């Protein structure tokens, strides 16, 4: 597959710093080289310089609003750029708040995109339902057309325009949802597969349905937002908001191997990897390594093996 | 849901002490408060004072017979009491031998109850088939109507009267069954799902069947006996009789989430949590925390989220 | 079941030494006694003395060719011997290269055998596709009739004669396959269930199919080649070529419990257990213990329990 790598060292969508190092440790882990080791055409668009916004007091309850909306606005234009270059945008990031810019920059070029959101959280709190004020748990509320009119005018998000509808998104791996978030899920009839559904059906069926759900009517470009906390902390420990009972390494690879096989992946996000939150250097590499394997899977790496269109027996 | 909490600090059903601390660490973990944090009506009936029985020599091979039968007799009347108060009895306990009193006190008020027994063991040894003599591995043999006439007159259990039939109980999670126990399973045609069946069918089907099995004919009150050793020791390490290859955290939550959804849970047991057997203070909290989540699930806590009958968007 | 135990302390099929201790730690773990504890008729044929071959320079890229082909030749005749004694051959070994001798010695007496290969690797590299040269990753290429004419004349393997066809083998647990290996899989139409298929279908279906695949047409003798690295390293850490995302303890027991139930197991291999590669003495026992349980399962040990044809209630 042909990628467009976008480094996004940002963290103002949540409290803990160090998630801005994600693009760094991932690159160092050798991700770009491992991609080229496959049938991949890779172009690094560099790491986005998210300049400081010293004057960014809270907006009611929302924290660092101007800083957040800015990094998303900057990211959206970059993602749009690479999609214009006929390349799958790989946004290696910090916190999940950057999903607003990615999905927005993606939809500008591909207004018919479908979104798959692998996460332990729905991150669909409104600036009015959020109890923490951290924007990495509200990205979705900003992107839904149905919620347009419920979201306040937050400093830094004037450029924003709801690009996705409730029936164009699927959630997978949910196990920590707030009440208001749950009310939004049921009311707008959003399709999701919480860990309960995963245990019930199996990841194979869950994926069968998810794909049938988002591509049944017709084929469309897929945007995969992967929050590393969707996977169990025994696999991705170094992350800010971990939650026990997560998707397994295998389930994570299965999800992505299946996504790849559709040949419709056009947008990818690898979020919440925070090297600093690892209790041991092994938890940091265990996280990063897990984060890389998921990415590679997105672009062709299959557990049953891979081979070029040649005769290996000669 | 509306509960009736019953603390049961008992341990004479097995060798290791410290399981009598279970009600204590569970309460301290904040279980009662977490229940009220939900749509729960909670009434604490206190911790039962299980006075000593200094004169309790063995009965053939059975250990502490008078002490055991006594704590069960005391518990049975308490459970009956709370069920008379229209409340689901939550028996936080020590060893599993206390199941005799719970299920008995439950059936007095609800003679048509169905039993689900999540455990790594069938605990159906008779005082005559038991090779260890520990009563926390024989509770079931005392409660079956079909085995009435095979069980000797053990000091402390004269009050006992078999209240459940072989076709009213389902086992889930079996992986360590004695030969005599197995002979009883097959001979009385008891329905069970050992880890083998779980791996084969999946926990979703296993539950589908279990419920269809116990409620198909008609709806009846359910009594859930949960032995914390049914779950894998990587989740509930601090327990006396651990066994590898147990149910997963997720499978445990799935089982209970499904039980809750029937709206027929009327009796619950949280057994074998022994703080003292933890190799680290983290194994103790990992166990207790796991023990709490399972309880909460029984009363409504759903992984996909929860919300009150209000308009969260206002 | 009735077994013929064959100790195979060999390691020249791979770089790390210490895997030759496998038969030792397994025996010490009490495997032979645990088998007799069941309905098993056990005869220990001792540990094969694999004399050194000081003069064994590489053959092109292949390492220790003369040493390897020799231990396989010796093992083949032993396996043939025990199968002639109407006994299931249990080859406790070192590296997986010994599969060549086992499957060969097995087929001499049972030319219609079916092979199930539980491994993280297909070990089907040819001396010409192998990039490492380690023979414990090529055993299969030596045994396939379809590859006869592609394999060079390697010093030590003149006695060898391809006894199995591509449609008589099933792979389970694959997650690390080389490109040439993958080309051979697809080209010869070999049936396999990589971890992807396991996650998709479940281990219950995977086994359903595997068995239907190898026994559908007619019943035939089964040879189970179990590489301990097929299971996840969290279960079998002390092994040379570990790979994350492996089969679970439960899945491993399920596979074998199912194999046993066919009543067609005639050949078994327990390979790659290397005590020396354990980071802790607990990783060594965790591996060995896991290795034993799998063996016992092969011969009747069922998680739901076991009982003799007697009346336990008397
Ligand atoms: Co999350
Ligand atoms: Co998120
Ligand atoms: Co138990
Ligand atoms: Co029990
Ligand atoms: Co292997
Ligand atoms: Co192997």
């Amino acid at each position: 597959r042909t990628i467009g790598i976008i480094g996004a060292p940002f963290s103002k969508g949540q409290p803990r710093g160090g998630v801005e190092e994600g693009p760094t440790v991932l690159r160092k882990a050798g991700l770009l080289e491992k991609l080229k080791e496959q049938e991949c055409d890779v172009k690094d668009y560099g790491d986005l310089p998210f300049a400081d916004i010293p004057n960014d007091s809270p907006f009611q309850i929302v924290k660092n609003p101007r800083s957040v909306g800015k990094a998303s606005e900057q990211l959206a234009g970059k993602v749009a750029e690479v999609k214009k270059n006929g390349r799958i945008s790989l946004v290696l990031g910090g916190d999940h708040s950057l999903a607003i810019g990615s999905i927005s920059g993606h939809a500008r070029v591909h207004p018919d995109l479908g979104v798959i959101w692998v996460d332990a959280h729905t991150d669909i709190n409104t600036p009015l339902t959020t109890t923490s004020g951290n924007l990495h748990g509200q990205p979705v509320s900003f992107l839904l057309k149905e919620l347009k009119g419920k979201i306040p005018d937050v400093p830094g998000f004037s450029w924003v325009t709801p690009c996705i509808s409730a029936k164009d998104i699927v959630y997978i791996g949910l196990r920590d949802v707030d009440p208001g978030e749950h009310y939004i899920l049921k009311t707008l009839g959003i399709k999701y597969f919480s860990m309960t559904e995963v245990d019930r059906l199996g990841i194979g069926k869950v994926m069968e349905e998810t794909l049938s759900y988002l591509l049944g009517r017709k084929k469309r470009p897929i945007h995969l937002s992967f929050d590393v906390d969707g996977l169990d902390p025994s696999f991705t420990p170094a992350t800010g908001t971990p939650v026990v009972g997560g998707l397994t390494y295998r389930e994570g690879l299965y999800i992505t191997e299946e996504i790849y096989k559709t040949g419709l992946l056009s947008g990818l996000d690898i979020m919440e990897v925070n090297p600093s939150l690892g209790k041991t250097p092994e938890e940091v590499t265990r996280t990063v390594n897990t984060a890389v394997a998921i990415t590679l899977a997105c672009f062709g790496l299959a557990r049953e093996g891979n081979h070029k269109p040649i005769d290996y027996l000669n």
